[PDB]
């Protein structure tokens, strides 16, 4: 049996790796091999062909949040005249999980067929690692002593293996799960603790809250004072209130110290403070770390950053000339469309004689909390460090429909942050139904260097939430040399 | 007799914007006239305007209510179980909640008048007595009792529009959207007449709240509903309305309506076909509301179509008399009337002329599912530009393969000047489309090109990211003719 040779070998058939591989083969006629550890979703390795987003990430979690939203819809419908037997309502988690599994598997199968049909784009099943500057080895397991399935000669090598959940080293950590296992729970937990203040903890808190059996309770804990670091602070505070209003208990300034099993098999959590909580599931969502351990990067000398991700320049190049890295493995912005963009730019540069680097600024993104967040660009306290004068335009109100629905706690927040010296829009931050859909074209605006006057001159679409972005002409307040104040001096 | 800088006839979308801005931003003395202080019969529109009282605001609440018919059925695919036989749609509860919200807005505008210096409200019917005198009378009759005589340096006509009713035998047994907002019971069988957004939106409202055995029919005299919107979307919304149980009768037009002994209506179409319904709602158009203004007293000129004629700065032919909003018979949208009112006041009472831009105005249809659009449709672009490219994406979103509403294709189209990539129009059909389109309207004011969309990083997973995923045209227009490939 002989080794096979390629222009490009991609380790990791995920969001970025598949974009790079497909573009290299179909746009530029190169011979490409792509390596992944599993052909469809789930245990044992969870991620698989298609990547983390497709298998245990954006795609299934969005379907599950959509399912969770129906708890709100069913209740809110009564204000509009809908009547039905409320005591008959049940949330069948097994049906949700089965429908999600079938959708993800359909995507898996379609990716499998792309490889069969596409000239110069081949898929190899196994664990990829670096043997030398121009040889990728594919083994049966992540153990470098496991059997060799293939050796792939490569002129160019792309590392795109993504990330993995981080688990804290506390006694009893073996009684806990991550988001990977959450996607496959046989039954919805009656009592669950989600640990972490980031988007995965918050999103799963919403999902469990809707599907919990009778008498259930969802608790989210976070070790610092206010969840969702990195997002607009008004929105951080409001999401906390609206989660609380829908029955989720938020424990800030708390952190698990150990976990043990009660005699009935439930989990007994003791926090560093000495508080205790009995739950049926502990889901850790305290961060994700780049997946570099299994690549054997020492064999070729690829440098990692202090944080632990592959060091890259603006063109995704490592310190080894023909070896590149994109996506979560670079430990920067961990978003699927950023990995895809980096992959396309890399391939245009290397094989297309059209150099291009990814712009990591002004990236629009969302949190599918209930209600959701959409954001693009800088938060005001960051802007205040860079610009002498910052203006903040802010509208916050319960929309009229939620005065009828009964969910009066659902305040919509729209904020625009500007460089007041010239009006340029530095960031836009939204909380409320539709926010992830509204924010997409906002990203186009910011890439075109829109000013606040460009928004205000635009005629609103009425009645919408989005029109609030086009009706703000006077700052709510300012930052002058870093200092917050209602008026300029 | 009382003296004012500005007298506004019509306390509506544009008239309230103009009056409030004149008083608070320019310190002027302002009087505003309307015929009713709160919503509903007998005059329907009132303080706040058509949008507030019998327009955008209440109809959006009722469309939201109607969407729950879809949400309840679609929840099942995501594991929600309940007793489907127990579901019923209480129209009376919907109407009462709508009435309370509108009334709250009416009261809010009252207090705005009580709280604002130099801004006064007068109840009654305004007309032009002379070039600088506005008379307020008890009724629309120009011989009813005078209540006020208002002299004005400047007069603003802002009386809006009114439903058009065809001259057919039995038209008196039909209603318009005005009465639809106040029906005591949801009609079991209803015919909505017209192909425009009001007919389409009410068809979806009635379809969700109809009692058992009910049926909604929409008829339209030409071949395809929603003229002026993107053709792909006109066809798809036809298909998706049909998929939800609405009967679309194209190339049909009522010729007469008669009374049945049980109180229902017998409609006879020009083709000879007949249909018995409980309610016939006419939504074939709205026309400028000019008859009660006595424009003959001063000589304000109308267009052949019946709008008050204006220049780009909303000026009539009579100096110091202006017109904005639906009475000018242009774009009949609330945000446009607001923009015109503010531009007018900035011009007259400030030192910077401003004119409203009527191009690239984003708008929506709250059909189920809804439409969002901004800018030119491809056949209008093809007449103005030598080379037009159309970028098209149309698919059923993954969630609706699970929900069971597989008919709900999302449609996204981008129309460009292919000579330089400039985006000329964007057209959307699907959940969230009115919200997605708003910032697209900002993009078109930054001369966005298709590559500006495609080079922007998407937000995933959303429907909106489709707008940033389209690189290659689906087809073209060259010198006005449609073709798949360039020549
Ligand atoms: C729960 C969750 C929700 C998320 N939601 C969103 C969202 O809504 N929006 C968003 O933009 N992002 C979201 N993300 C992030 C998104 O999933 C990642 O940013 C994106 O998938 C990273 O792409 P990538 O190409 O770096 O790697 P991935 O898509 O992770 O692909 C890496 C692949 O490498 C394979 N692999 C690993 N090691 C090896 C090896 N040695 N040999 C061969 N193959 C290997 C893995 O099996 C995997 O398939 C979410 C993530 C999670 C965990
Ligand atoms: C069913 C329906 C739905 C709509 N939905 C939308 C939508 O979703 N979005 C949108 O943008 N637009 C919508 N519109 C259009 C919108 O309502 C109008 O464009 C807007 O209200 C017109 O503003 P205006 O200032 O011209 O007049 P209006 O807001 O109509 O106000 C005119 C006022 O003048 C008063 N008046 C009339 N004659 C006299 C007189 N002689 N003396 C004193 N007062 C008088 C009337 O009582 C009324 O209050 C809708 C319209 C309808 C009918
Ligand atoms: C221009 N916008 C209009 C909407 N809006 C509100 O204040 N709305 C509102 C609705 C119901 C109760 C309270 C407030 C913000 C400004
Ligand atoms: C970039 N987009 C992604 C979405 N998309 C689809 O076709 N969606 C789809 C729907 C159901 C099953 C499979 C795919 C168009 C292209
Ligand atoms: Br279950
Ligand atoms: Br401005
Ligand atoms: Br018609
Ligand atoms: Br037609």
């Amino acid at each position: 049996h002989m080794s096979k040779a390629f222009d490009l070998v991609v380790i990791g058939a995920g969001s970025g790796g598949l974009e790079a591989g497909w573009n290299a083969a179909t746009l530029y006629g190169k011979r490409v091999a792509v390596v992944d550890v599993q052909t469809s979703h789930g245990p044992p390795f969870y991620a698989a062909l298609g990547g983390t987003c497709v298998n245990v990430g954006c795609v299934p979690k969005k379907l599950m949040v959509t399912g969770a939203q129906y708890m709100d819809h069913l209740r809110e419908s009564a204000g509009f005249g809908w009547e039905f037997d409320g005591s008959s309502v049940k949330a069948n988690w097994k049906k949700l999980i089965a429908a999600k599994n079938e959708a993800v598997l359909d995507i898996n199968k379609s990716y499998e067929g792309m490889f069969n049909d596409t000239e110069g784009l081949d898929f190899f099943l196994g664990w990829g690692s670096l043997e030398s500057k121009n040889v990728v080895v594919v083994r049966e397991t992540a153990d470098p002593k496991s059997a060799v399935k293939e050796r792939l000669q490569a002129d160019h090598i792309l590392l795109a293996t993504g990330s993995w959940p981080q688990m804290p080293a506390i006694p009893g950590i073996e009684h806990c799960i991550s988001s990977n296992e959450a996607f496959y729970l046989p039954e919805p937990p009656r009592r669950v603790l989600t640990v972490g203040g980031g988007f995965i903890s918050v999103e799963f808190a919403g999902i469990f809250n809707a599907y919990k059996p009778p008498g259930g309770k969802v608790t989210l804990c976070y070790r610092n004072n206010l969840i969702l670091r990195g997002f607009d602070e008004t929105i951080r505070e409001e999401v906390t209130k609206q989660l609380t209003a829908n029955g989720i208990e938020i424990m800030t300034n708390e952190n698990p110290a150990k976990v043990s099993l009660n005699t009935d098999g439930s989990k007994h959590v003791t926090f560093e403070s000495g508080k205790t909580l009995d739950v049926d599931v502990v889901m850790m969502a305290i961060g994700r770390i780049p997946r570099t351990n299994d690549l054997q990067l020492g064999n070729v000398g690829v440098k990692l950053t202090p944080k632990g991700g592959v060091q890259v320049d603006e063109f995704s190049r490592t310190n080894v000339p023909n070896i590149y890295a994109i996506g979560d493995i670079t430990d920067r912005l961990m978003l699927t469309p950023v990995a895809i963009n980096e992959g396309a730019a890399l391939v245009d540069t290397v094989f297309g004689n059209k150099p291009r680097k990814t712009d990591h600024t002004r990236v629009a993104s969302a949190v599918f909390s209930i209600p959701p967040i959409g954001t693009c660009g800088l938060i005001e306290e960051v802007a205040a460090k860079e610009f002498e004068k910052v203006a903040v335009y802010m509208s916050s109100f319960t929309p009229l429909m939620h005065n009828i629905s009964g969910s009066k706690y659902k305040k919509f927040v729209a904020k625009i942050v500007t460089n007041h010296s010239d009006g340029t829009v530095l960031g836009v931050h939204l909380l409320g139904d539709g926010a992830p859909e509204i924010i997409q074209a906002v990203g186009v605006c910011l890439r075109l260097n829109a000013k606040i006057s460009d928004f205000y001159n635009t005629i609103g679409v009425h009645p919408t939430s989005a029109e609030e972005l086009c009706s703000m002409r006077t700052p709510s307040y300012y930052y002058v040399k870093g200092e917050k104040m209602e008026k300029l001096p």
